[PDB]
């Protein structure tokens, strides 16, 4: 019952200023943070080889992409390979990423791994060292981090357990990031797998949401220097049953208002298997929805802002340009519909 | 992980309706639901006799006040005697509050038990039967309840048993009423007791607040069919040190956007030690706080409507007028406070 | 992290003695609490009339059987009338259970409620006013209490909810009790219900009772002076999956020692659905299982003694000797199968 | 509510064969994984250069001890160093310790980290390809595992937070060893810093192991698989009050009859600031205490085995015969102390 500030008014005012320059209005936030091994399957799905070379250059056509991204890209999350690459005029990602108005930001977690005990939940790894690396990663650029859990609805998930524990990993992770400068993203993402309807969602997501923020109370994380990164409230993949944009975003908004405290600067919605349009549609409806929303509701999207341009890529350098194009086609989507003024 | 609905769409609704119409802009609630035991302070701190007809002549004046108290008040929680009285004209109370525009409130606890191997913690009583207690005085015309949980701040208090029990002990209250369709007012008070400063308050109230919410959603509480019923974040009775009613309201606010669900219909701030004029100040800083607020907050004064008006009667028939006008003169300032319009006439350091 | 003793050296030598006399070797506790609601079913099951007379002569017809059963029984649980009732030859119940050389114990629960949002699952109420009626018990000759939880084992239950609300009304009892000078004996139940198999049971058993002990620590519970009433781990009433004694043993106490502090004065199982045989070879073969046991495992039975006595009595006055003579029968093979001496793979578990 | 086993059968028996050996009657463990940071300071103290060869060579002068230890150690715990080192005649250390009959085990975790928002409280990190290495260390003949987490008694510590997190990061520690078939030892250790009285320890002991056994529950634990190493209760260091044996025994097997479950196949002692000789006594009070103890009840030592046979050793090697001697008196002392049948010849309800 006492308190030993884990930070101090400066630190808790670098946090916040970050934190609110990341998710500024019609800002959201490009996911480049794939992994070796998940950006491997991206290069291979256009018959393009993962070499160090093609991971940089595709990097480096998503961060060059021209001026008329920089008011929709508030914040970019590298992979640590990427965090350390340079464009072709020698100019260090970070150091573009800055100059073009954007944060960045850093994935820090170590994958997931399976809990035993049960019927393939998982937990994440990467805490080991971590305060050592975001002071590192604090020096060479980055102001945010990411870390993800994920979760799966089932018979008999997500289990107590699982959703303890991934509770409990996440507010590990947001306070080491904290005492380093560095702001959060807390991201618990529920999978679309499976054939649930809608408000099964809607429950998973507020009970996994309330022990998040319980987790996070218990460690005492400063909210106002925090991200939360949940999926939208949406029907299971395989669920016959079909919903409106406006019946997803009230029940996203809702399961938001019951859990999510308003001191928390802003939510950056996962696309997950939404379609780059589908994503910037719901986004919209969101940010339409005449319920009051205390936060940011805006963007997190990697699948959702790269899919069109990975494929007009292809792997040839000639179509760098109408790559770009598609990129930049979505960043302006999606800075319209997180201010819900996107119209198809 | 599998959801069995509490509450259908109807339930809802209606709790919803009710929660809102208790705090809709302007609007407090009246605390009247002072138990035969407490008012019996009140009534010999001015010299009269603790009589049945005493305590109903004392809450007919404040519940027969003129209407300029209408707009002003909201709801009203009496205790379960009054419930069932009747002022001079035959009307009874519930009648006489529901045509000046308010709703109808019941305090539902038995009071505090100690909980033993702690410094002096409490917990509160009254599960028992409280569901048909509460269909019975949903029928009898009540809309919502109170419940009181009292936390004191100490050198090894709040302890996380006094925490966990009296947050589990709300969260099984609020289930049984919203079962009734009876809202409940969630009153996790943190005593204004002892020498802590302003952020030891606020440290307190944060994790209190936490625990109560986690609690409820652990009890699948429907929280736009609830309020909020917390003490003010404030430094300790005994406290040296001072601080401007911007500091409180800032301290207060934030402690709240830290742990409140925007999904909560309203906070409705409980006065504790407060003056008539100091509670209606703070609550005035607190609305005029810049910082955004996705919930009404307002009063459930007892004493802060009340102190003047019992003093003006003194326990003499004939002091009725000016003692009511007392009351309408709280209500009018309470009602410009939870508006941030009263004249009595930002910050990371939180 | 800073001690605030609930209880003096005194107070816990005073619950610590009656636990100890309640379980002592051989013994075992009469279970004749049932509620006015519940003996109902009873004197119905038999022809009998539910009056307050033909209640107080069948409760007398227990509690005044002769002494062979005085060192089978260290407790009888009794329920708030019976406590007020009298013998024949004037005499309390309560007088006439010590005088037998039993402790006198009563039921302080008021039944179940639901929980809203669940599968049909409750928690159980009794917790308003009970330090008075405790202090009241113990002046008016009890020594120990029950209360009663109940668990549901199905598709989604018990759920955490369930358990955790359960496990913590079940501590501010024993929390109340404890204040009061009256051992409280910690039921919670996980009913029989289903067609679940043995290691299901197990399973929920071994949670149930983990989250159990968590919150009797949390609410500064002295374990010495408690005892606990859990059903034995057997599968569902309905389960086709079979199973032998020495399975039903094994499974329970394994269950046990992984969640029972060995603090614990005693297990004092109910019989649940179990016939009155049946009920004496499981806790026989639980005795005679060769695992280590460090508390008393023995028996809190109210079908599993009176059944076959109630079924003699059949209402008739005359039949009171025939009545008494059956459930002699069942507290002397109970006192011997909880000493592990009736005659009618461990990592598998 | 439904069981996903985390372990079969086979699994389960292997696990408890294992934890069985290690605290067989009249056996303990030697603690000898002290990180190469850590050993250096007891090399210092001898006034002995920390080198490689030097740290192997002490290790193998406890590991090489005559075979009246053989009885005595169920087990040897290593640093990962020590654990790829061999003897002199070329023998790797684990099958040296194998061939007395000891078990071998592996210090796994990666050291305190601080907890923000607390009073100096920490938890401890390792988790990280923790089950890759178990996999590794299992193949490399290690068949138990230690894990240290650290709480201190002060003002308002432990508090409910550092309990929980070093409660919940034992348990995790736990699945992962178990589901690589390594037995775990669970510590959680409170220091005796501070002047707090035996009561205090004896409070925070039994609330700290209450939230181990329940997080151990809710991680789907086999504890017939493992073992634990607490403190024993005893008063703080800086206590002025003082305590027979027979009162630290009691308080000891009280707070662990009101924690610890039967299934628990063991408990190790650890001996924290005690000398040789009263972690000996205590033990075997322990021992003989009159209450039920339902686990062995032996010791985990590390200075309490080591620190007068590294004094007599001093760092040269001709004080070999002498420093080994020096450790084969405590191995011997504390074998019987862990039955109760120690002699330095060789109310139940005021707790
Ligand atoms: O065919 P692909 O390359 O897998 C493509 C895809 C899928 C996931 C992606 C994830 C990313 O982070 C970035 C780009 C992606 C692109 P999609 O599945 O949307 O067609
Ligand atoms: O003279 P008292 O009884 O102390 C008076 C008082 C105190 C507490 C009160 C509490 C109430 O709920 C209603 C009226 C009160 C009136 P105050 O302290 O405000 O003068
Ligand atoms: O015919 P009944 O009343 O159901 C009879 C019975 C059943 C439950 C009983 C429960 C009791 O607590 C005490 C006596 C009982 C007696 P049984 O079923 O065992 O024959
Ligand atoms: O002089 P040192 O090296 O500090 C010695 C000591 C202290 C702690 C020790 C800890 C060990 O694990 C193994 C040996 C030790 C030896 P002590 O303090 O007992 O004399």
């Amino acid at each position: 019952p006492h308190s030993h500030p884990a930070l101090t008014p400066e630190q808790k005012k670098e946090l916040s200023d970050i934190a609110h320059r990341i998710v500024a209005p019609g800002k959201g936030i490009l996911a480049a943070d794939e992994s070796t091994g998940s950006i491997a399957k991206r290069l291979q799905s256009i018959g393009t080889e993962n070499t160090e070379e093609n991971r940089r250059f595709y990097r480096q056509l998503l961060l060059t992409a021209d001026d008329r991204v920089n008011p929709c890209i508030g914040g970019v999350i590298l992979f640590h390979e990427t965090l350390y690459q340079k464009a072709d005029d020698g100019r260090p990602f970070p150091q573009v990423i800055k100059s073009k108005g954007g944060v960045v930001g850093i994935k820090v977690d170590k994958g997931v791994v399976p809990l035993a005990g049960t019927n393939g939940e998982t937990t994440t790894q990467g805490l080991d060292g971590l305060s050592e690396r975001c002071a590192q990663y604090k020096k060479d650029g980055a102001d945010f981090a990411k870390w993800r859990c994920v979760l799966k609805i089932g018979e008999h998930t997500p289990s107590a357990l699982a959703i303890m524990e991934n509770a409990n990993v996440l507010a590990r992770y947001a306070s080491i990031c904290q005492q380093n400068g560095i702001v959060p993203i807390v991201e618990p993402e529920i999978l679309p797998d499976g054939d649930h309807d809608l408000k099964r969602c809607q429950y998973v997501t507020e009970k996994v949401l309330a022990a998040v923020y319980k987790a996070l109370s218990d460690h005492h994380i400063y909210l106002e220097g925090t991200l939360l990164k949940p999926n939208m409230v949406t029907p299971g993949h395989a669920c016959t049953q079909k919903y409106s944009h406006e019946e997803i975003a009230m029940a996203t908004v809702t399961a938001l208002r019951r859990t999510v405290p308003p001191a928390v600067t802003g939510v950056t919605f996962l696309s997950g298997g939404q379609s780059e349009e589908e994503a910037s549609i719901n986004l919209n409806a969101i940010n339409k929805c005449p319920l009051l929303k205390p936060w940011a509701l805006t963007f997190s999207y990697g699948r959702a802002l790269q899919a069109s341009a990975l494929k007009a890529w292809g792997g040839k350098k000639e179509n760098l340009k109408a790559a770009q194009e598609e990129y930049v086609k979505r960043a302006l989507a999606n800075s319209l519909a997180c201010q819900g003024k996107y119209t198809p």
